[PDB]
């Protein structure tokens, strides 16, 4: 489905902050004991509502909360790190979880330029054929 | 291997409880605040013993605990909540691990309906062959 | 990237300590009442510098510190239990995250003894031909 922002108001610019995982480190700043404190982890961007991405972000995470919460009252333990990983062997799962048949709507293999590899090769036999 | 219930009796009958993730809340009972408390999160069904399964599955348990016990004595962690996961990573990794080598059988690739695709275009070229 | 022990020494001999998840347990020793304490867990062996490994590896779990560092930084578990389930599912994506195009340098799909399938099956239809 799309996503139709139905918000009293957007804000078209997402000012964010994460962290980098893998840090361009300058010097001995990537060990603990030297680097910087919890709270200069972080760095920001700037984001506008190119495409209307950002509209439909914040309406994204509105209606996504629903289904978390369910999740989240369904599920024992007491810090859920593991819904994105738990997304990515659905992802293989979906696609790889059977036998797959080629030109089926639901295998993805390209033969494609393998067809060339052999309709280039009927030439091997029926042109050369004295 | 089968599985062959060795216990001194069996309940034919499943009466079980678990958890709807995905419940179709009905209006605001998804909102932690008005939902059910935790006594009231659970939902019913009753399974009979068709195809021996309730027998077999009372003796699945049984024997899966040696394997489970050394498993959890090795582990670490306080609460283990991937088993299910590391196994769906594993099916892929069984699958698709390595080079699939079509008509092999360790790849679970079927170009059956594909060389139907190439094999009624033999008359491509030797049929029209004017 | 080859991996260069740039060490003031290597010990080339590697004694080491690890679990073993699937014991073949005697009797009842798998049974956490009856089972070992906390110290009597472990198995041991012995591995020495063949083809240099101990050595590389030495220098590999060095290297690998800054990286792993900054991943802990980064992360809000406090802890970690999920780098090689991680890698697996990252190992699966890099090859089966997309159309697998055949041929392709990045889709490990070998389709050697099925093209003998077919280029035997050439003369299905060409030699037969009365
Ligand atoms: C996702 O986005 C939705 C849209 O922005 C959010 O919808 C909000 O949902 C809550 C309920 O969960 C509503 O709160 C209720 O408000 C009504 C009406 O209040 C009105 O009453 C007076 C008198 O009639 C009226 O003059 C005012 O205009 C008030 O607005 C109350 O009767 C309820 O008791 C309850 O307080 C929000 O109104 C509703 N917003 C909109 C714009 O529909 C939704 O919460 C978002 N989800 C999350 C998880 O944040
Ligand atoms: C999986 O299913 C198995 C079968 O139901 C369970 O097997 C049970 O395993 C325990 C040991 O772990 C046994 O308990 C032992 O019982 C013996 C014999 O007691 C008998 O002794 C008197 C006098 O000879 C005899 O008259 C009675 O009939 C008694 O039965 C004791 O000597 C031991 O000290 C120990 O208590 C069970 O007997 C055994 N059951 C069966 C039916 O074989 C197994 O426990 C299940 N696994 C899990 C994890 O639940
Ligand atoms: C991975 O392996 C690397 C190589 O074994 C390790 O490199 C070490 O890194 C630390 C810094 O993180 C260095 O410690 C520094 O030492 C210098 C120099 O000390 C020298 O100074 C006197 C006077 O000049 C000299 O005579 C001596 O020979 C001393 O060696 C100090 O100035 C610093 O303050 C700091 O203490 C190590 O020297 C360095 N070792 C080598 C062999 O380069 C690295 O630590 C390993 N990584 C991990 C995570 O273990
Ligand atoms: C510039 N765009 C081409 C890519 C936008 C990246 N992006 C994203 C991706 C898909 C849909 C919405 C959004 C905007 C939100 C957001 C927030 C954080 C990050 Cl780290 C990326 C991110
Ligand atoms: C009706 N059967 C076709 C499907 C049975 C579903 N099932 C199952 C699946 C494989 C083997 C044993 C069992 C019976 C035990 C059990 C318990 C809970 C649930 Cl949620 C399903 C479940
Ligand atoms: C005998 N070698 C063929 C296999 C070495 C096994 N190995 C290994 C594998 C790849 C590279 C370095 C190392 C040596 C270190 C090490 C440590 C523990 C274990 Cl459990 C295996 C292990």
């Amino acid at each position: 489905e799309a996503i139709v922002n139905a918000q009293p108001k957007c804000n078209p610019n997402l000012h964010y902050w994460t962290t980098q995982d893998e840090g361009a480190a300058i010097g001995l700043a990537w060990i603990p004991y030297f680097g910087p404190a919890a709270e200069g982890i972080y760095i920001e961007g700037l984001m506008h509502n190119q495409d209307g991405l950002i509209c439909g972000l914040r309406q994204l995470a509105n209606e996504t909360t629903q289904a978390l919460q369910l999740f989240l009252r369904a599920t024992t333990e007491l810090r859920t790190f593991s819904i994105l990983n738990r997304k990515a062997i659905d992802f293989l799962l979906q696609r790889w979880g059977g036998t797959c048949h080629i030109l089926g709507p639901d295998c993805c293999i390209e033969p494609a330029d393998w067809t060339k590899n052999i309709t280039d090769k009927i030439d091997q036999i029926i042109h050369d054929f004295v």
